[PDB]
């Protein structure tokens, strides 16, 4: 589809058997999800933006379905105020900026 | 143009007669630029990112050129890690997401 930017580009995603709303974020190198209890091993990480840094847990090879498009890659989980789909997964679903 | 997301969507912008590099950021409601001198009046404002809130200078109705596309709107100037172009200006240049 085509998504305009009048409002926040929120879309439904499916991860770990749960449906969630997430932001298609071309400014996010990586995908950062709100706190959730995923299984498997993880590695600590810190990511920075406006306001400073937050601590997150890096999970690798996590399947996410974004508007019916399947993608698999690294997913960070931490105290983010918003679910954020980053470029690592946006590429896998063929997402592009256009103007 | 059509922009894939395998690399950061960085572009050259023109503001206040100066050229700069900025990130097209669909996850940003507003445009936030690094510290710089801009002509005209400004009023203090606060914005929140993933790491907390920062103090910024709000410049209204600022002319800014993004890849030869003109925009006029609000520009926030503060300690952001990166020059980011938010939806307030991406809409002015007709920017959409497509997959
Ligand atoms: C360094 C580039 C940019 C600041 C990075 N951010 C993605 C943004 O899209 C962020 C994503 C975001 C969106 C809402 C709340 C927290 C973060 N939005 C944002 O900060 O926008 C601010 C400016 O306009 C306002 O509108 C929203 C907040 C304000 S981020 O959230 O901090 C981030 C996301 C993934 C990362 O992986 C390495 C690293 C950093």
């Amino acid at each position: 589809p085509q998504i305009t930017l009048w409002k926040r580009p929120l879309v439904t995603i499916k991860i770990g058997g749960q449906l969630k709303e997430a932001l298609l974020d071309t400014g996010a190198d990586d995908t950062v999800l709100e706190e959730m209890n995923l299984p498997g091993r993880w590695k600590p990480k810190m990511i920075g933006g406006i306001g400073g840094f937050i601590k997150v847990r890096q999970y690798d090879q996590i399947l996410i379905e974004i508007c019916g498009h399947k993608a698999i890659g690294t997913v960070l989980v931490g105290p983010t105020p918003v679910n954020i789909i980053g470029r690592n997964l946006l590429t896998q679903i063929g997402c592009t900026l256009n103007f």
